[PDB]
DNA sequence: GCGATCGC
DNA sequence: GCGATCGC
């Protein structure tokens, strides 16, 4: 699933950005509440990368 | 070790 | 086929 809401994330360049992931999906083993990953973009170096969203995110 | 996902 | 993503 894509999502719409930006993430407040910190690229692989090291800068602090906001950035809507272009795929997000729950990833936890049965019985633990496991986190929520996003897919991003750096628009710089045009690199994928991910990252955890935040609790709350809808998947 | 368990879970999903995909760019490389 | 794997790295890398986290919290348990």
């Amino acid at each position: 699933s894509s999502g719409k809401k930006p993430v407040k994330v910190k690229t692989p360049a090291g800068k602090e950005a906001e950035l809507v992931p272009e795929k997000v999906w729950a990833f936890a083993p049965k019985g633990r509440k496991g986190v929520k990953i996003g897919l991003f973009k750096d628009p710089e170096t045009g690199k994928y990368f991910r990252h955890k969203l935040p609790d709350d995110y809808p998947i």
